[PDB]
């Protein structure tokens, strides 16, 4: 179901007939996969994923789902940055399974809305702001979670659905942090923790 011809995999990450592999559950990775056609964001976007985070509850780090318009060799750092930290300009929806300082006031396994390559959740709800992290408890359980990310272009807001509930919204214009237009993809980093991570796509609507 994936055409590996669509998508661009850098570091760790590989692309495999049914998934995205974005970390192996190896020590100090960051993976990153891309999808080959940028989206016009002056039009919605709907992005619909299965994730996998892994089957251990002390492992890492976490995995996000991705806008930026810079292009499909974007890498980030490895550990706590989920192969995202450090991308500009960027938009990253993150599941985030590893409770670093910077990750106050999440208290579990959260998802969270990261701005620029930032991850630290206080410094973007100072800056942006973003909404503070959702905790979603342990999500380290082996099981795959349906992830669904609405963009409207018309009223300005991203949803974000965790397991068919909703876990964050967001009033604010992407298009004016990153551009009408942008790659989409997905990224996962392990550090001194570690997981298997992959998304296996369902479903991208723009316009
Ligand atoms: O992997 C979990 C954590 O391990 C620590 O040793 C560092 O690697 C952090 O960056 C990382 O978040
Ligand atoms: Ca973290
Ligand atoms: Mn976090």
């Amino acid at each position: 179901p994936i055409n590996s011809s669509q998508w661009i995999a850098n570091g760790n990450a590989s692309i495999f007939p049914d998934k995205l592999l974005l970390t192996t559950d190896d020590y100090g990775e960051a993976g990153s996969v891309w999808y080959y056609k940028p989206v016009n964001l002056s039009e919605d976007l709907v992005v619909e994923f299965y994730a996998y985070l892994g089957d251990n509850p002390d492992g890492a780090d976490g995995i996000t789902f991705t806008l930026q318009s810079l292009g499909t060799n974007e890498l980030g750092g490895t550990g706590g940055d989920l192969g995202y930290g450090g991308i500009s300009p960027s938009v990253a929806v993150e599941v985030d399974t590893w409770l670093n300082d910077f990750d106050a006031p999440a208290t579990t396994d959260h998802i969270a809305i990261d701005v620029n390559g930032n991850i630290n959740h206080t410094y973007n709800s100072l800056t942006y702001p973003t909404p503070n992290p959702y905790d979603l408890g342990n999500v380290e359980d082996g099981r795959e979670h349906l992830i669904k990310i609405v963009w409207n272009a018309t009223t300005k807001t991203l949803q974000v659905y965790f397991d068919g509930n909703l876990s964050l919204t967001w009033n604010k214009d992407i298009t004016q942090i990153i551009g009408n237009s942008a790659y989409f993809g997905f990224t996962g980093g392990t550090g001194g923790a570690k997981n298997l991570q992959y998304v296996k796509p369902i479903y991208v609507k723009n316009g």
